[PDB]
């Protein structure tokens, strides 16, 4: 899960 | 879990 | 878990 | 594997 | 892996 | 594995 | 909100 | 909010 | 709020 | 009165 | 009155 | 009165 | 509320 | 409110 | 509130 | 005269 | 006369 | 004359 | 008179 | 008169 | 008169 | 011979 | 032979 | 030869 | 004679 | 004679 | 003769 | 692999 | 593998 | 690996 | 004979 | 002969 | 013969 | 043989 | 033989 | 043999 943002 | 910001 | 922030 | 740059 | 530059 | 520089 | 990658 | 990778 | 990586 | 010139 | 000049 | 110059 | 940047 | 910049 | 950076 | 906002 | 905000 | 904010 | 810039 | 700039 | 800056 | 106004 | 004016 | 005024 | 060259 | 180069 | 050169 | 001349 | 000339 | 000349 | 620049 | 720049 | 600078 | 790389 | 990499 | 590197 290499960039994730919320 | 590379990047990650909330 | 490299970078995490909130 | 990713890669940013300018 | 993860690369960021400039 | 990161890398970060200029 | 902004959001940069560069 | 502001965030940069750069 | 500011946040920079470079 | 956010921005005025003269 | 936040800028101003003459 | 933030910036004001003449 | 205004923003200017480049 | 007010933001200027580079 | 005023903000001027580079 | 010259005036430049960026 | 030169004015600059940047 | 010459003004800057930067 | 001359008026050179960028 | 001359001006040069950037 | 001769302005040469950066 | 490379002349340069910029 | 460069000659440069910036 | 190389000649520059910035 | 603001600008020559040869 | 403002600005000459031969 | 404010800039001269050969 | 990358190559850069600048 | 990353080569740099500037 | 990482070469720079500057 | 070479020349790289920027 | 070889020049390199910035 | 080699030059590197900046 | 100026530049190679291989 | 002036610039070689391998 | 002015630049190698391996």
């Amino acid at each position: 899960k290499i960039i994730i943002f919320k």
